């Protein structure tokens, strides 16, 4: 659910 | 830590 795939903005898990 | 912001692939959390 929101939309896209898992969860937040991305490819991974944090930011970069 | 991957590559983006987050946790997955995209935008919120999910499939869609
Ligand atoms: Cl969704
Ligand atoms: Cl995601
Ligand atoms: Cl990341
Ligand atoms: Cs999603
Ligand atoms: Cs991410
Ligand atoms: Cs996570
Ligand atoms: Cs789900």
């Amino acid at each position: 659910v929101g939309a896209x795939a898992x969860v937040x903005w991305x490819w991974x898990w944090x930011w970069x």
